[PDB]
């Protein structure tokens, strides 16, 4: 909440009294509106008496200020005298700076409870306008910091005993004469509730084209709880502010319109602000109301998907939801030959004396030894697909020495492609076509085998491939047909077991296979629009991107979901690379990245921070509850940053929870990163308490100790830059009530060192 006075000549507000303040003078104390350089100001005349203005707060507001912190900003000029007291007192204590001009005319400040003084300005500057700021941070040892024209003057100011209870500005003394002119006074209490529990999972973004416009989101949880519960119906809600996050409009339900009979739960609002169009595009997940991510209950044949809504900042209008599920939710049969081999073979009766054709729509997730083969009783033709050292897609044909580079662009390297083999009986050769393009022709190798086979073929070579369709035809007749794209989306009644569909499974070592992805989810927090991609091959400025959560069947991981056309068409990137180990031919030990957030570094690389759920130890290495990753290709592929985990954030909570990360750019052009997460209580322990703020001045290599922003419950949070000097934070607190904090980042940065 904001309590202020803005000097103006406008009749309706031409005095502090018309702006809610109460006059509190004595004897000859008075005041008058003064005009100088075309800028009005209120002149406090405390000569021969006290001259001040006060604002009373409710018992509840004082309690809120003490619990969540406050900030007082003043723009004034001291003309003469002393005891210029602009401060805040509650029914117990106060932080009191005393401003004055000394006998020589210097502008100085003293603090009740401290000895001595500090000279702020001398010469003509002593009687010119200046901006004063007092910031109070909550905590076990609450203290305030004083700033003069943006510069830290005194830190760790301890509150002093006082029975006064009110916000005050002016000359607070009947005996000491003081005269000062005020252009503006602002007292702000932090922590206003924007969304009430049981609603949860906050995110926020702000407009740079239209300063002051902020849009926040959360999950409206009727019945409470995570999505997937029969006892709840969850939707996405939003509120907008046009004054920098001070006042907010009516809570708006964005998904109710596409949840007409409460058959779904919607979750994880992931907003992205696009400066090119001055719009906010928020993506979110849909789930059948009775099954979701938790416990892997969601299945490929269920209504999980992703939708987005667009907000036009200029006119302040929202647009109806748009479904993009078919673009980002993969449907396929997946074979992970990680630590083993798994092939499927169907014996056939091909006639080598006549033409035949085979088609296989395949995507290579990683590794090698991934193949598709056809043997016709005379010759065997095998295509082995792999990812080379450069990250390109390579094909090797049996009997042909030189490998064939199919794709070099990372996005194309891991996408689905249609591999068609056309055998010519007259020419005794087979031609390979990829996506309709003729690639090469070869003779294969002598063989008496007659079959079609696919999968990962080497227990000693890791590889994962996904298949959507496999067909074999001869003389206008389909000998074999496996439509995994179709089967993945069917209910359990439909037969999907390959071994029951005419195929023989040949497996060695440890492997796993499954149908399509069970679900996709944008995750909690905000997304970003890239702007420093000029030197990133395959990427582009303007790309909209967020780190989504994908569940194949049993395990969670993160992958980028992005759009290079403003949000109309979306694509997916590769999942994060994580270690794995089989404690034997049976127990899988790996990681499960989930709630993630990313930021674009100065050189175009993307830094991602992810929550690590469930198992965190692999082969004796503890990856902690949080791990950072880096992408050098616009978010298509990632690399795990060794030793860059929870340990880089001093005093961070040891419990798994969602965090937030964002870029902050100052007016001078300089920049740095901001990160929010609970510290725990005591700090460094497991608990969703005391939200902290960390800074990185070296592109995420190191972070500077946290500044505590909240004293009490603190769970999920999101932070975003509001303007050149402030950042806005939305955070879950008591009973998950989500509150707003507006932090003076350029001032707080000075409390670090
Ligand atoms: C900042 C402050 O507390 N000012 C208070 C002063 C000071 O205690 C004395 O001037 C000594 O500095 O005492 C008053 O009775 C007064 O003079 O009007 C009330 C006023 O609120
Ligand atoms: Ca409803
Ligand atoms: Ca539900
Ligand atoms: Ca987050
Ligand atoms: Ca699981």
């Amino acid at each position: 909440a904001l309590f202020d006075y803005n000097a103006t000549g406008d009749t309706e507000f031409d005095s502090p009294a018309k702006q809610g303040w109460m006059q509190d003078n004595t004897n000859n104390g008075s005041g008058v509106l003064t005009n100088a350089d075309g800028m009005p100001a209120w002149l406090v005349q405390g000569i021969g008496g006290r001259a001040q203005w006060t604002y009373s707060l409710s018992t509840n507001q004082h309690a809120q200020a003490s619990s969540f912190g406050w900030r007082m900003t003043t723009e004034m000029k001291v003309l003469s005298g002393g005891m210029i007291t602009n401060y805040y007192a509650n029914g117990t204590q106060r932080v009191l700076p005393i401003i004055s001009l000394d006998s020589s005319g210097n502008l100085v400040v003293e603090f009740e409870g401290q000895t001595g003084r500090t000279v702020l300005a001398t010469g003509t500057a002593a009687t010119e306008y200046h901006k004063f700021e007092l910031v109070f941070l909550p905590g076990s040892n609450p203290s305030a910091s004083f700033y003069f024209d943006g510069k830290l003057i005194r830190d760790n100011i301890q509150p002093t005993a006082s029975k006064q209870n009110m916000i005050v500005w002016g000359n607070g003394s009947s005996n000491t004469d003081g005269v000062a002119a005020y252009r503006d006074i602002k007292f702000e209490i932090q922590g206003d509730v924007i969304f009430r529990g049981p609603d949860r999972i906050p995110s926020i973004v702000a407009s740079s084209v239209t300063p002051g416009v902020v849009t926040a989101f959360a999950e409206k949880r009727v019945g409470g709880g995570d999505p997937g519960a029969l006892s709840n119906t969850n939707d996405i809600i939003t509120r907008t502010s046009r004054d920098g996050g001070i006042t907010w409009d009516t809570e708006l339900n964005l998904t109710e319109q596409i949840n007409v009979s409460d058959e779904f739960d919607f979750s994880d609002p992931r907003p992205i602000y696009d400066p090119s169009s001055n719009t906010v595009l928020v993506s979110y997940a849909r789930w059948p109301t009775d099954a979701a991510q938790n416990g892997d209950r969601i299945k490929p044949w269920m209504p999980n998907g992703i939708f987005y809504s667009v907000y036009d900042v200029a006119s302040g209008n929202w647009q109806a939801p748009i479904d993009v599920t078919d673009q980002v939710k993969e449907r396929s049969f997946q074979i992970a030959g990680w630590g083993g081999s798994e092939l499927y073979r169907r014996n056939t009766s091909l006639n080598s004396q006549q033409d035949w054709q085979s088609n296989a729509k395949i995507r290579i997730v990683d590794g090698a030894a991934n193949q598709i083969q056809v043997a016709d009783g005379s010759r065997k033709y095998v295509v082995t697909l792999s990812i080379d050292e450069s990250g390109g897609l390579v094909a090797n044909l049996n009997g042909v020495s030189a490998p064939i580079i199919l794709q070099s662009e990372h996005a194309k390297v891991h996408s689905f492609h249609d591999y068609e083999l056309q055998y010519s009986a007259l020419n005794h050769t087979t031609t390979l076509f990829v996506d309709g393009q003729q690639i090469t022709t070869w003779a294969g190798e002598v063989s008496q085998e007659n079959n079609i086979q696919f999968g990962n073929a080497d227990a000693q070579i890791d590889g994962r491939l996904h298949v959507q369709k496999i067909v074999l035809t001869q003389q206008g007749h389909n000998l074999v047909e496996f439509d995994a794209f179709y089967l993945a989306q069917q209910t359990p009644e439909v037969e999907k077991d390959l071994e029951k569909l005419g195929w023989t499974k040949i497996k060695t070592g440890n492997t796993m296979s499954l149908y399509g992805n069970a679900s996709v989810n944008p995750g909690p927090g905000h997304g970003i629009t890239l702007t420093r991609q000029q030197n990133i091959s395959g990427s582009q400025n303007g790309r909209l991107i967020y780190p989504a959560i994908v569940l194949d069947r049993f395990f969670l991981n993160v992958m980028s979901i992005y759009s290079d056309d403003g949000g109309s068409n979306w694509q997916t990137g590769s999942t994060l690379p994580i270690p794995f180990r089989w404690k034997s031919s049976s127990i899988l030990e790996t990681l499960e990245p989930s709630e993630a957030d990313m930021v674009e570094l100065q050189n175009g690389d993307l830094l991602l921070t992810a929550r690590l759920d469930f198992n965190q130890i692999v082969n004796g290495v503890n990856y902690s509850p949080r791990q950072q990753f880096l992408s050098k290709d616009g978010g298509i592929t990632w690399s795990l940053l060794e030793a860059n985990n929870a340990n880089v954030f001093s005093n961070i909570s040891t419990g798994t929870v969602d965090a937030s990360i964002t870029r902050f750019e100052q007016s001078d052009g300089s920049h740095f990163l901001l990160f929010t997460n609970p510290q725990g209580n005591p700090a460094g322990t497991n608990g969703r308490q005391n939200l902290g703020l960390w800074f990185s001045f070296d592109e995420g290599v190191t972070w500077k100790g946290p500044i505590q922003l909240v004293n009490g419950a603190s769970a999920y949070s999101d932070i975003y830059q509001l303007d050149s000097e402030n950042a806005i934070v939305i955070v879950e607190t008591d009973n998950s009530n989500m509150r707003i904090l507006r932090m003076p980042i350029t001032l707080l940065k000075q409390k670090l060192t």
